[PDB]
C-alpha cells in the first residue's frame, strides 16, 4: 500500500511549514537555484531551440557580462555556439543572431513576426511623450518618419550648413572650453564639449532661433533632466517613484509645452515658413487616413527626434576627435583636403562643397564602423519564427537581438578591424548605399536587402532617417575643427574604451584632448 506514502507527503508538507525561518528562507533561496539549473539542462536537449548560455542566478541571467562588455560576450558565445544563441537578461530571453544573415533575420523580419515598439515603448514613451515613435501602431511611425524626412531635404541642408557653422564658431568664441579670441591652447573633455556643440547645432537648425535662444538659459537644465530618463535602467524600472523620474516627467511637459507655445504662436500669427522642422511638421503632419497630429504629438515627435540624434551624433563627434588626437597624419591629410576644396579657406563652406570632401566623409564613415552608437537593437518576438536552414524555432515572447556593430569589428568583413583606417573607404565615401533592389515602407525607397556587414543606420522598416542630417552636422563641425585647430592627447593618454552601459557607446570619460589654434592670431567676429 502507498496510501501510507500519501500520508507522508501530507506529513512532510506540515513539517516543511514548521521549519525554522532560518532554514525556510534558505529553501526559498535554494529551491529556485536548483530548479533553474535543472531546467537549463533539460532545455539543452531540445533541438528546436538555439543553444542557451548557461547562468547561475535565476532571472538575472547573463546581464552582468552582457551589460558591461557585450561584444566580448558575443565573441565568446560565437566561439562556443556559432552565430545563433540565446541568453537570459533580467527576466527576458534574448536570441542573438550574429552576422549579415542575422541582420536579415531581424531587420527584414515580417511585421507580424516581431515588434520594435513592444521592445522600446516602455523606455522612450516616458521620455518623448505619448502618441509618437513607439507609443503608436507601426503604421503611424512610418508616416511620422515620412513627416520628419520632409524637413530633411537637400535644400534644407543647404540652409542648415551656414546655421550650423555659425553655432560652431560661436561655441569656439564664447564657450569657456575654448575662448579662441583669448586663448591659443587649452585642454577639453570631449564628453563635455561635444554634447553641448551637438545640442546647439541641432537646435538652431532643426528647431530654429527661438528654441536655440532658450538653451542659453536655465531652460537648458530641463534637457539635462530629460537626458537622465534616457537610460538602460528604464528598460527594467521605467517608473519607480523617485526623483530623477519626476524631473524627467517634468522636463517632458515643460519642453513639449515650450514647443507647443511656439507652434500655437506661429499659427495664430500665420508665421509658418520653411525655416525648420517645426514649420515643416506644422504644414505636414496629417496621416493618410486624414487624422492630424495634435500640437502635443508634434511637440513629442520633436523631442524624440532631437533626443535620438543628440546622443548618436555627440558620441560620434567625440570618437572622431579622440581617434584623430593620436593621428596627426590624418589631421594633416584632412587639412589639405579642406584647403583644396575651399580654396585655402576663402570659399564659404556649403552643403555642395561638403560632398566634395571624401576623406572627411570617410573619417565619419570609419568612426561609425568602429563605434556604432547602438551595440544592440531589439525586437520582441510576436509569432513563432522558424530560423531558415536550421531546425531552430524562436517562440513568441522571446526577444531577438541584432548587432551590426559587432560585425563592424570582425576581421573577416573588415581586414584589421580594430585599426582606424579611413582609407579602407577609398572610392566609397557615401554614408550608405543600396547594392540592389529597393522597397518603401512609407517613408521613402530604401534598400530591400539588409545583408551588408556595414549597417550603422540599421535597415528595414525601422531604418534611420537622420543619416544625412548626421553627416551634414558632423561634416560642418569637423570641417571647422580641422581648419581651426590641431589637437593631441595628454602624455600617456590614448583612445579610451567604450562605455557599453549607457544608451549609446560613448567613450569612457573623462576623455581629454589638448587643442591648439592653427592661427593663434585669428579672431572670431560678432558681439558677445
Ligand atoms: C551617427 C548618427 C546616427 C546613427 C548611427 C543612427 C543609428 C540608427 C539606427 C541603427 C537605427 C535603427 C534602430 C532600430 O532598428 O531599432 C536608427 C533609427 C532611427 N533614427 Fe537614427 N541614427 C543616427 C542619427 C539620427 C538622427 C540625426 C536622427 C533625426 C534627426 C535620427 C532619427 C532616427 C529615427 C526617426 C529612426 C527610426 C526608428 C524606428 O523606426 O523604429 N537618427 N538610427
Ligand atoms: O533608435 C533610437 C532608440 N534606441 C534604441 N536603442 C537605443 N536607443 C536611438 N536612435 C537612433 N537614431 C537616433 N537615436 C531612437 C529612434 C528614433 C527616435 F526618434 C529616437 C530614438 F532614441
Amino acid at each position: 500500500i502507498v496510501g501510507e506514502a500519501l500520508e507522508y507527503v501530507n506529513i512532510g508538507l506540515s513539517h516543511f511549514l514548521a521549519l525554522p525561518l532560518a532554514q525556510r528562507i534558505s529553501l526559498i533561496i535554494i529551491i529556485p537555484f536548483i530548479y533553474n539549473i535543472v531546467w537549463q539542462l533539460l532545455y539543452s536537449l531540445r533541438k528546436d531551440r538555439p543553444p542557451l548560455v548557461f547562468y547561475w542566478i535565476p532571472w538575472v541571467g547573463s546581464a552582468v557580462v552582457y551589460g558591461m562588455k557585450p561584444y566580448e560576450f558575443f565573441e565568446e558565445c560565437q566561439k562556443k555556439y556559432g552565430d545563433i544563441f540565446s541568453f537570459v537578461l533580467l527576466g527576458r530571453v534574448m536570441t542573438v543572431y550574429l552576422g549579415p544573415k542575422g541582420h536579415e533575420f531581424v531587420f527584414n523580419a515580417k511585421l507580424a513576426d516581431v515588434s520594435a515598439e513592444a521592445a522600446y515603448a516602455h523606455l522612450t514613451t516616458p521620455v518623448f511623450g505619448k502618441g509618437v515613435i513607439y507609443d503608436c501602431p507601426n503604421s503611424r511611425l512610418m508616416e511620422q518618419k515620412k513627416f520628419v524626412k520632409g524637413a530633411l531635404t537637400k535644400e534644407a541642408f543647404k540652409s542648415y550648413v551656414p546655421l550650423i557653422a555659425e553655432e560652431v564658431y560661436k561655441y569656439f568664441r564664447d564657450s569657456k572650453n575654448f575662448r579662441l579670441n583669448e586663448r591659443t591652447t587649452g585642454t577639453i573633455d570631449v564628453m563635455v564639449t561635444q554634447p553641448e556643440m551637438t545640442i546647439f547645432t541641432a537646435s538652431r537648425s532643426l528647431l530654429g532661433k527661438e528654441m536655440r535662444a532658450k538653451l542659453d538659459t536655465d531652460f537648458a537644465y530641463l534637457y539635462s533632466d530629460l537626458d537622465k530618463g534616457f537610460t538602460p535602467i528604464n528598460f527594467v524600472f521605467p517608473n519607480l517613484p523617485l526623483e530623477h523620474y519626476r524631473k524627467r516627467d517634468h522636463a517632458q511637459k515643460a519642453i513639449s509645452g515650450t514647443y507647443m507655445s511656439l507652434i500655437k504662436e506661429r499659427r495664430k500669427n500665420n508665421d509658418i515658413q520653411d525655416r525648420d522642422l517645426i514649420d515643416s511638421l506644422m504644414k505636414n503632419s496629417t496621416y493618410k487616413d486624414g487624422v492630424k497630429m495634435t500640437d502635443q504629438e508634434i511637440a513629442n515627435l520633436l523631442i524624440g527626434v532631437l533626443m535620438g540624434g543628440q546622443h548618436t551624433s555627440a558620441a560620434i563627434s567625440a570618437w572622431i576627435l579622440l581617434h584623430l588626437a593620436e593621428r596627426p597624419d590624418v589631421q594633416q591629410e584632412l587639412y589639405e583636403e579642406q584647403m583644396r576644396v575651399l580654396d585655402g579657406g576663402k570659399k564659404e563652406l556649403t552643403y555642395d562643397l561638403l560632398q566634395e570632401m571624401p576623406l572627411l566623409n570617410q573619417t565619419i564613415k570609419e568612426t561609425l564602423r568602429m563605434h556604432h552608437p547602438l551595440h544592440s537593437l531589439f525586437r520582441k518576438v510576436m509569432k513563432d519564427m522558424h530560423v531558415p536552414n536550421t531546425s531552430y524555432v524562436i517562440p513568441a515572447g522571446y526577444h531577438v537581438l541584432v548587432s551590426p556593430g559587432y560585425t563592424h569589428l570582425r576581421d573577416e568583413y573588415f581586414p584589421n578591424a580594430h585599426q582606424f583606417n579611413i582609407h579602407r573607404w577609398n572610392n566609397d565615401s557615401a554614408s550608405s548605399y543600396s547594392v540592389g533592389e529597393e522597397v518603401d515602407y512609407g517613408f521613402g525607397a530604401i534598400s530591400k536587402g539588409v545583408s551588408s556587414p556595414y549597417l550603422p543606420f540599421g535597415g528595414g522598416r525601422h531604418r534611420c532617417i537622420g543619416e544625412h542630417f548626421a553627416y551634414c552636422q558632423l561634416g560642418v563641425l569637423m570641417s571647422i575643427f580641422i581648419r581651426t585647430l590641431k589637437w593631441h592627447y595628454p602624455e600617456g593618454k590614448t583612445v579610451p574604451p567604450p562605455d557599453f552601459t549607457s544608451m549609446v557607446t560613448l567613450p569612457t570619460g573623462p576623455a581629454k584632448i589638448i587643442w591648439e589654434k592653427r592661427n593663434p592670431e585669428q579672431k572670431i567676429g560678432g558681439r558677445h
